[PDB]
């Protein structure tokens, strides 16, 4: 029996339970976005603004249900409408991470027919981050 | 007249007002669990999650009565159902404290007829803890 | 025109706007307690528990009116019932401040006919305190 | 496409999106106050009291609408009623910033006919402030 650690074991939604995505694996996800005609977009956040929190609820009556702070991140430029080139997306990942080397960065994609985000995964975390585990240290 | 110190004098429920339990005294408590046919279990928590707090109440209407965060700790493996061997319990204490040397660890036991925890006491605190006093410094 | 500074200028209720009390001035206040047959008592608090605050109100409905945390401090021993000796009070000030050299300490007195505290002033603040001004620096 | 940075990019209301005001530009704003017969005044705040916050709302029922802490700053002396001399205002700026070199300081002016503040801009921030960007680093 192995024990799932509660300490410094924060996750990041889709694909965070898999081994970290290689460049080849990221390119494959980008190909999938393009193949489906979805709209790629990059979003970023400083460390303090990365995980869901409750601070604004101090201002509320009994209306906190499904309200959380830090769901919104900051948009990198604009969604890439009309993008049919995976290399353009990869170049924007490089540009965003270069401009904000200490930020969390996630790649998302939108479907304008359902009008909903249809994919999303983390592509950068700050080097100072100490609040997560390697796959093989997730259980002790 | 001696004065009970209010400063860095945090307690830990059952047996925290006695001298710290020796290995022999811990073994005697484990024998008592086994003699009564209760279910031993270990639970642990990082320092920040060890004592009762109020943070989630920011999300509440007027319903905080008997709500506290940090009552639940994290289960080490599973409760030791069918355990009739005190040495097995003592070995799990060693294993748990080895895997989490910086955590608070408590031994508990369950009665499945009353369906309630029937015993409980601290077996480890982190070495960095400075929020408690030795027996002879609890009063000044 | 001089300007009353808002920065690090915390006060401590009765007598805090006067020059700090000398040992002779403290002795005179003790004489007043004894002369009136009031009950002297010492109370103390660590720095974080010294000034009025709001933290418990996170648990409340709309009932915070005239509720503040940190109004209660910790009693040194017991109120000195029957005390007819000013020197006994001065000795307890020495004893309390010796036991808690980093605490805020205040001398209070009770009237049991009105059943209310009838005097009170600070007799010690921690040496590390940086949130108050000497008299000649309260205006700039 | 340049990206407006969300990190350490705090603003300070009127004129904060322009290049920092030169001494000549400040003098011109003061001339404008005097020309219109408005009442000049200086206000200041320590760093922790400079930006709007919500802390007091812990005490509230459902009445936080348009309540914020830190809207009030501290008045330097009194508003300069009857002041028709721009050099007097500039000397008070010097005097205030000298007395409080580590404070935020803003120049304001009042109209007593409308009874409202009619102009306002920051004239000093503490040298330790690291939550703002120079004009050429606001976008990346």
């Amino acid at each position: 029996m192995m024990v799932w650690t509660p300490v410094n074991n924060k996750m990041f939604e889709t694909f965070s339970y898999l081994p970290p995505l290689t460049d080849e694996q990221i390119a494959a996800q980008v190909d999938y976005i393009v193949a489906n005609g979805w709209i790629p977009c990059l979003e970023f956040a400083e460390a303090d603004k990365a995980y869901v929190s409750n601070e604004s609820a101090i201002r509320f009556g009994s209306v906190s249900c499904l309200y959380y702070d830090n769901r919104y991140w900051t948009m990198w430029k604009l969604p890439m409408f009309g993008c049919r080139d995976p290399m353009q997306v990869l170049r924007e990942i490089v540009a965003c991470t270069k401009a904000f080397p200490d930020a969390y960065v996630r790649l998302v994609a939108f479907d304008n027919q359902k009008q909903v985000q249809i994919m999303g995964f983390l592509v950068q975390r700050p080097k100072t981050a100490r609040d997560f585990q390697p796959a093989n240290k997730r259980s002790v």
